[PDB]
């Protein structure tokens, strides 16, 4: 059971203090936008705690930043779930509500009366990029085309019935997961600029990365029951059962390595981090910004496992939304 699994990272430092004013915030957003409705949708997505989700996730953040994590996961949980149907088994409908999305990353605002996923989204990356450094808005402009444009693949793998490769996995698992989508969003509601000589680093590439896989593996662990009954295939647990031909208790411990062996590295390398900023002559300001970066990646890893331990999606979903139906209440999104 996932009560029964510990992935060894620490606690979360810090909360942010702004947890019950962006609840406050992000049900009017959510309302007021058409994402959620009244009802069975509302309490559904109250359930969740996209609120503790922001304020565990994203610690650093204050006001109107953390507001902005909020409706910015409330948009990809809930357009996550508009795939849990009809759409995660069309690729080719799939492709083409993406590219909606895609289409507004790239400057075709929604215009008015745009459907509540598109406005959601539209309002999302209007906050993101207003007063954000041009090297993070054309980073993160193509972070979210790769979001958008994984979910056919998983729609395709879906259909084909068989776990991918590892290789492939992570291909469509990052892309699926919003690649390093949090991390773009944690630096910009800590308002710093992660240098970019610091940025690309070996060091800051690989403990990135290393990040962004621990939570989507720590996701596939805890989410798998309300995935497996819906026929997806792109869940760590469920690659290396297929991959190995061991039992499923073989395959979750095995997944639990590979969560372990990735903080193992991320903490390595962090012990690194002071000395490259030397070697690379960075000014203390630009210390300062690395180092929050640093609690920003440390504090993604441990506040997502904190959330997600606490919300009632994972063990809530199987009972109120069984896989012989689809997975929502409402539908959102036009296809
Ligand atoms: C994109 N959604 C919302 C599905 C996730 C965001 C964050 C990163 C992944 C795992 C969970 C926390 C869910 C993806
Ligand atoms: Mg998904
Ligand atoms: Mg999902
Ligand atoms: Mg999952």
């Amino acid at each position: 059971m996932p009560q029964d699994i510990d992935f060894g990272l620490p606690a979360p430092a810090g909360i942010s203090p702004g947890l019950e004013a962006t609840r406050r915030h992000n049900l009017g957003w959510v309302r007021r936008l058409g994402l959620v409705g009244d009802g069975p949708s509302l309490a559904w997505y109250t359930s969740w705690d996209m609120p503790r989700l922001a304020a565990c996730g994203f610690p650093h953040a204050r006001g109107a930043a953390l507001d902005l994590c909020a409706d910015a996961m409330a948009f990809f949980f809930v357009f996550d779930d508009q795939f849990d149907g009809p759409l995660g088994r069309d690729p080719a409908r799939a492709a083409r509500v993406c590219r909606r999305l895609t289409g507004i990353v790239h400057g075709a605002g929604p215009g008015p009366g745009a459907d509540a996923c598109s406005a959601a989204f539209a309002d999302v990356w209007a906050r993101s990029t207003d007063g954000a450094h041009p090297g993070w808005v054309a980073r993160t402009a193509h972070e979210w085309e790769y979001y958008f444009a994984a979910q056919a693949h998983e729609a395709i793998n879906r259909l084909r019935g068989t776990p991918g490769d590892m290789e492939s996995y992570l291909q469509v698992r990052r892309g699926i997961a919003g690649t390093d989508l949090p991390l773009s969003l944690g630096e910009r509601a800590a308002g710093i600029t992660v240098p970019a000589a610091a940025f690309h680093s070996p060091q800051l590439r690989i403990m990135r990365e290393a990040a962004i896989d621990v939570t989507l593996m720590c996701n596939d662990v805890y989410s798998l029951e309300k995935e497996e009954a819906r026929g997806d295939m792109d869940n760590l647990v469920l690659v290396i059962e297929h991959a190995r031909r061991c039992t499923r208790d073989e395959a979750v411990t095995a997944a639990r390595g590979e969560v372990a062996r990735r903080v193992i590295r991320f903490e390595q390398l962090a012990r690194e981090v002071p000395a490259l900023c030397a070697q690379l002559g960075l000014s203390a300001v630009e210390r300062a910004h690395v180092d929050t970066y640093l609690g920003v990646m440390e504090a993604w890893m441990s506040g997502y496992h904190a959330w997600q331990t606490q919300t009632r999606r994972y063990t809530g979903a199987p009972h109120v939304l069984p896989s012989t139906g689809p997975g929502y209440f409402d539908e959102v999104l036009p296809t």
